[PDB]
């Protein structure tokens, strides 16, 4: 059969709503007169009147704008009856596909992470992981894609570069040799989370690390 | 950088395992002698020694099958280190990506669903919602993608398609006029469930509607 395409709708819409998505018609009404109207969840099912039909001419509408993290596609059903109350069509499959906005920035899951490692690790050594959430689409697009980096690190002894952040992962790594408890028996790093692959917004949280014995 | 390209590795591989993806080198080898190792989970962090690399010869190596419905993609980083102790290079990202195999069928949320509507409802009116879970991968591939169709309504009074099913939603909408609880009280929907978007394993379950006042 012949059928509408997955109609695409941006999230977060200016309007005007309702805003007409496509129109809906069966041919059978040069013959008789034709009711239009739509099922399932948005339509008459939970979330109700999200989409709507004009039951004479077949304008499928949306009602409000929407929200990709609140639902990501809709699947309807439109329905051609005629004057008596009888099906003139197969239901049509009717398939709304929210697409992603970058609306979300990273959020660390807490303000400071504690970890700890043994103070004669060779470098290559995972010490702990810290984790950022973006609430956008990483499958799509990279608007929910976040990258981790180290911005500094205190103090600067026995030298900077102590340790590494997995760009993915926020695994935080021992990358030089040096550690040691008597020295500096806690490091303090300022650690990054930027979404959209590290070029959209950046949100910064701390990582303590103890050096054990 | 010139860095590794994601490795593609399908899920219950065969072996021989230990399983080589793909040999880690720095070039600074020609001058001193190179010791490498890899950190992250499925590394030297939770899953632990899913993976491993040959310190001497920098081969990665893959340790047993892999299920991508425990993980779907490791991250990791490959260290380059000197005799002595220190970093030759700048950690390199390692990904593997743990690609879907139709290791699973549809499994209903329930073996009997029951729903109710009114006896005097047109054509075009949600019933209920029946649910079949498939946990292989929907986004790259059809593996876990379930298609729904009624197979059977009984009995057959009016007649035989009052009913039709949501193909993706797997919600039963009424599609013909003629519902009435003195006549009949309720229906029995036998219902499939499809992986493969309806051309892998079917799953049977059963739906019943009670026809109200
Ligand atoms: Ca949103
Ligand atoms: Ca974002
Ligand atoms: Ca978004
Ligand atoms: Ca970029
Ligand atoms: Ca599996
Ligand atoms: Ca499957
Ligand atoms: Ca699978
Ligand atoms: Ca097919």
């Amino acid at each position: 059969d012949w059928v509408v395409a997955p109609i695409s709708v941006p999230e977060n819409g200016k309007g005007p709503f309702p805003q007409r998505l496509n129109q809906l018609k069966s041919n059978k009404d040069r013959d008789t007169k034709i009711f239009y109207s739509i099922t399932g969840p948005g339509a008459d099912s939970p979330p109700e009147g999200v989409f709507a039909v004009e039951k004479e001419t077949g304008w499928l509408l949306l009602n409000k704008p929407l929200d990709r993290e609140e639902i990501a596609k809709y699947e309807l059903f439109g329905h051609a009856v005629s004057e008596n109350g009888a099906s003139v069509e197969d239901p049509m499959n009717i398939s709304i596909i929210v697409t992603d906005q970058n609306d979300h920035k990273p959020k660390f899951t807490q303000d400071t992470f504690r970890g700890s490692v043994l103070e004669g690790v060779l470098p290559g050594t995972s010490v702990m992981q810290v984790t950022a959430t973006d609430e956008d689409d990483a499958i799509y697009t990279y608007n929910g894609v976040v990258a981790y980096s180290i911005h500094s690190q205190e103090p600067k002894d026995p030298h900077d570069l102590m340790f590494t952040i997995h760009r993915s992962t926020g695994t935080i790594s021992v990358i030089s040799s040096g550690l040691d408890r008597e020295k500096v028996p806690e490091y303090t790093l300022t650690i990054q989370a930027t979404d959209m692959d590290g070029d959209g917004s950046t949100t910064t949280a701390v990582a303590v690390v103890e050096i054990l014995d």
